[PDB]
């Protein structure tokens, strides 16, 4: 039951460094990242999937200073995903999305493709020109991806922990993201928790529905 | 199989106005909204769940002008969820979160609670005082909730569609969110698609892994 997964998954505070994702699981988590929905299917993202020791160690460099409490999670997990958002929405990217959809057979007529292009351009320009907030708009799509991902890995029986406790500037520099047109937002170590994960047995806590929900 | 769900779920284009969520399903989608994770368990959100014709009509007021193409989805769906983010992170809310966590048994000592409170305050001030972007920080947590929600309802066998194509100013005014300290970000109609929901048979389309993923 997906609801049971929701009530059972937790933020892993300690991973068993000897437990690696299987080849099939490694392929599956990439599928999750790739198929997350997004506004106008803009997929304004890039993902770094570190599974080698040096790769994870390079990501771990961002858990410096006060963020050191997140270093072990990045080092011990099997696969560490760095969720990145594009820094600017370029026409090239927008054309790539519609051309991919065309190549994937989503348009039965030329009019169908044009309508799709028209709609994406409307949203893209509203953010790039009118509101001048495409950077924030894209980052929002990436967090949506993170949300999709966390529930997904949980449903796969894998453990993970979403991390904002890292120096993005350091991480960006380490992987030359700036030059590539991206910036790091969330780091997500994925693997299996050890019996040492104190958060694995603590009850989950959320504010009451009477407070967060309004029915009408 | 969550991966099959990710490869099958889709943005519903039309809902069967006669098919409603069962009472149990209605409780489950609220559980999904409530239990989504968030930075420091800040839960900087509020949800409007419209299930009555009068309620859906109020939300549909936001599908005006350019957004009229989204009106039908908001009116025909069984339940319409409006995802809202806090406009500013106040100490009162942070207090609520830590007190609830204590009530839920997450702390073994008073010192443990104080430490958790200090840490959350640190992160909150980093956004409130330093970066002056707590509004964007909280909105990101909401989108993550949306991402969790869409995969969740998909795994429930339910149909839904995320909507950014609505006038938030109109929606905010209609529900007096401003005064309550919230602002609408995404509208998500939930229910069962109709025979005419063409997007149900069209193949999904995403850019290739060779473009979006970097393995290290
Ligand atoms: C965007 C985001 C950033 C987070 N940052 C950290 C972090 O840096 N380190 C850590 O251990 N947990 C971090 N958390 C975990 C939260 O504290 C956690 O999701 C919340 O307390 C609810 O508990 P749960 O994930 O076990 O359901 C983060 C969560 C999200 C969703
Ligand atoms: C934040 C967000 C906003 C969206 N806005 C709309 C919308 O206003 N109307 C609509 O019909 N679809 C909307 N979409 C649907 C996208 O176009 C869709 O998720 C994407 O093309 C991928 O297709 P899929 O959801 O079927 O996998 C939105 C999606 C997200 C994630």
């Amino acid at each position: 039951d997906i609801i049971s997964v929701a009530l059972k998954r937790h933020s892993t505070k300690a991973f068993d460094a000897s437990k690696k994702l299987t080849a099939e699981e490694a392929e599956k988590i990439k599928t999750l990242l790739q198929y997350s929905p997004s506004s106008t299917n803009s997929q304004p993202w890039h993902f770094i999937v570190a599974s080698t020791e040096e790769g994870k160690a390079r990501v771990a460099k961002s858990a410096a200073g006060t963020y050191v409490f997140n270093e072990r999670k990045m080092l011990d997990a099997s696969h560490v995903v760095v969720f990145c958002a594009k820094t600017a929405m370029d026409d090239a990217w927008l054309e790539r999305v519609v051309d991919q959809e065309e190549a994937d057979g989503r348009f039965n007529t030329p009019e169908a493709k044009a309508a799709n292009h028209k709609g994406r351009t409307y949203f893209a320009d509203m953010h790039r020109v009118d509101l001048k907030d495409d950077d924030q708009w894209m980052a929002k799509q990436v967090y949506l991806n993170v949300g999709n991902f966390l529930l997904g890995v949980g449903a796969m029986g894998l453990d993970a922990v979403p991390i904002e406790g890292f120096d993005a500037a350091i991480l960006d520099e380490e992987f030359g993201l700036k030059e590539k047109g991206f910036t790091s937002l969330v780091v997500v170590p994925v693997g299996h928790h050890s019996v040492e994960d104190f958060n694995a047995t603590l009850p989950k806590s959320r504010l009451p529905l009477s407070t967060i929900v309004t029915e009408c």
